[PDB]
């Protein structure tokens, strides 16, 4: 019914290569905080594993695990086999967890990275948004890292 997607990509559609962010971008840190405090968030085995140890669970937030191995330990999380139906759960990675929820999806929060990336294979892309989404366009932005970036929202 109701999932929203949350990523960050560069302007090639670029979202990591192995989980590993090339930007260093805390306005976007903020506003992903922002979105998700206070609901499920639902990620890879992946996306867990890469969390900062600070904040892996993420605090604040019911944790779920998506992964075909059933047996994991993910102290803080909830470890489950397909992706749930929590109505208000943000869905916060997974190249291929975004590509299953997008069916179920209404919002998508986007940031656009303005950084030249190499393609390497094996590369994680984002989903590509159709036409039933209405878009919302942020300003181009500067941060305090001196990185171009612009927040874009999406809805149907
Ligand atoms: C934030 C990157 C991001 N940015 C966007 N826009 N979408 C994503 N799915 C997305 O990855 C979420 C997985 C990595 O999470 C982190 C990683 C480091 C620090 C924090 C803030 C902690 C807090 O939030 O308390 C969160």
């Amino acid at each position: 019914m109701s999932m929203r997607l949350i990523w960050a990509q560069s302007t090639s559609g670029i979202i990591g290569r192995d989980n590993s962010i090339p930007w260093r971008l805390p306005e976007d840190l903020a506003r992903f905080k922002e979105m998700t405090m206070g609901h499920p968030v639902v990620m890879g085995r992946l996306t867990w594993e890469s969390l900062p140890a600070s904040v892996r669970p993420l605090p604040g937030r019911r944790n779920i695990v998506v992964t075909r191995d059933a047996d994991y330990r993910a102290e803080g999380a909830e470890v489950v086999t397909d992706l749930p139906d929590e109505p208000d759960a943000w869905v916060i990675g997974g190249a291929q967890i975004y590509a299953m929820a997008l069916a179920r999806a209404d919002r998508c929060e986007v940031t656009e990275v303005d950084i030249a990336l190499t393609p390497l294979d094996g590369d994680a892309r984002a989903p590509v948004l159709d036409d039933s989404w209405v878009a919302t366009t942020g300003e181009w932005q500067t941060s305090t890292s001196g990185l171009r970036f612009r927040f874009c929202s999406y809805r149907r």
